[PDB]
């Protein structure tokens, strides 16, 4: 990277170090856009969490899709008849919208969000939207 500005700026700089200090990847990245998030796992394994961030800013279609990767689950998002790993809202539920892109939610005045956020991946099918019982959600 490079820039200098401080004062305001390393407020950012300082918390974006922060994070990725325990998440997989270098402080020094890169995407610009790139974005920050808590991946909470499934819960049925050795690691209770698995931290990552990734430019996935684009269509949620991605996302999904790439989740399955980063928690080395099977999938496919094509042709599968079985439960698949989303991404929903955190305190929330609400699964993301596959048919929108994320960057929408973000602009969006009802719900200003942006990186640095948490986000939830359990298996729940295509045609879900909204997810009850974040804590639940699972079981």
């Amino acid at each position: 990277g490079g820039s200098g500005a401080k004062n305001s700026e390393t407020a950012a700089k300082v918390a974006l170090m922060k994070l990725k200090m325990h998440a997989d990847g270098d402080k020094s990245l890169p995407q610009t856009e790139r974005i920050y998030f808590q991946v909470f796992l499934p819960k049925g394994s050795k690691e209770k969490s698995k931290p990552m961030f990734f430019c996935h800013r684009w269509s949620i279609g991605k996302a999904i899709d790439f989740a399955a990767s980063l928690a080395r689950l099977k999938n496919d998002n094509n042709k599968f008849t079985a439960k698949k790993l989303r991404l929903c809202h955190i305190t929330s539920g609400e699964a993301l919208p596959l048919d929108h892109t994320l960057e929408t939610w973000i602009a969006k005045e009802d719900c200003p969000l942006y990186n640095g956020g948490n986000i939830i991946l359990e298996y729940l099918n295509d045609e879900e939207q909204f997810c009850k019982n974040v804590e639940s959600y699972l079981e």
